[PDB]
């Protein structure tokens, strides 16, 4: 049932998922003046050279580009992370207007969209067990702004036509996630959660400072996706973002 509508949106999620009012929920606002530079942070390492994409799926909430995570290929490590985290999927959250769409905010600024690259900690064997641990997941968050087009995003954009409605999927091999990254790997990091039900508090968040630019046209095609299933009345897939949540007893560290 959960969604982003008036009757099933983020303000309703606590009823089925009481952790929504928890101690380390995501996303959060990033107060750049309060974040502290942490010399203890080691160099971040994003190694997506051997990434193997498999499929793209419309799950009724976003679209997921899924990877083969059966062995050590696309992995995130270093920075605040202990050990190696394996890429399982990526997805976006975006708005109905360029003025909104991101989940994390920076000094209350909302970007047009936000990319989440999801990885699980290989010490726990698989995703499922990973989401039972306080350090089971690492998510690399990247902001999207509207300006020039992102060439590495365009294969994603052109397949969306084929997964318009909930439950549809298409083959999506040989997609290179390195084309979605910005030049800089400066980031903010804090302990947090999934931004969607079940909102599990297992995530080390790594939010890149430098946004990637995407074209109006590319994000506009995102907004053509549907929340509903085929043959059902059209509910455009937009504003699938959760607003910022109480920082509570947490500190945000800067790698720069
Ligand atoms: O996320 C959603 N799921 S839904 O199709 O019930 C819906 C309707 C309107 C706005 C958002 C949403
Ligand atoms: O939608 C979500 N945004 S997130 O990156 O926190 C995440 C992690 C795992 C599964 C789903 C999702
Ligand atoms: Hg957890
Ligand atoms: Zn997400």
């Amino acid at each position: 049932h959960w969604g982003y509508g008036k009757h099933n949106g983020p303000e309703h999620w606590h009823k089925d998922f009481p952790i929504a009012k928890g101690e380390r929920q995501s996303p959060v606002d990033i107060d750049t003046h309060t974040a502290k530079y942490d010399p203890s942070l080691k160099p971040l390492s994003v190694s997506y050279d051997q990434a193997t994409s498999l499929r793209i799926l419309n799950n009724g909430h976003a679209f997921n580009v899924e990877f083969d995570d059966s062995q050590d290929k696309a992995v995130l490590k270093g920075g605040p992370l202990d050990g190696t985290y394996r890429l399982i999927q990526f997805h976006f959250h975006w708005g109905s207007l360029d003025g909104q769409g991101s989940e994390h905010t920076v000094d209350k600024k909302k970007y047009a969209a936000e990319l989440h690259l999801v990885h699980w900690n290989t010490k726990y064997g698989d995703f499922g067990k990973a989401v039972q641990q306080p350090d089971g997941l690492a998510v690399l968050g990247i902001f999207l702004k509207v300006g020039s087009a992102k060439p590495g995003l365009q294969k994603v954009v052109d397949v969306l036509d084929s997964i318009k409605t909930k439950g549809k999927s298409a083959d999506f091999t040989n997609f290179d996630p390195r084309g979605l990254l910005p030049e800089s790997l400066d980031y903010w990091t804090y302990p947090g959660s999934l931004t969607t039900p079940p909102l599990l508090e297992c995530v080390t968040w790594i939010v890149l400072k430098e946004p990637i630019s995407v074209s109006s046209e590319q994000v506009l095609k995102f907004r053509k996706l549907n929340f509903n299933g085929e043959g059902e009345p059209e509910e455009l897939m937009v504003d699938n973002w959760r607003p910022a949540q109480p920082l509570k007893n947490r500190q945000i560290k800067a790698s720069f």
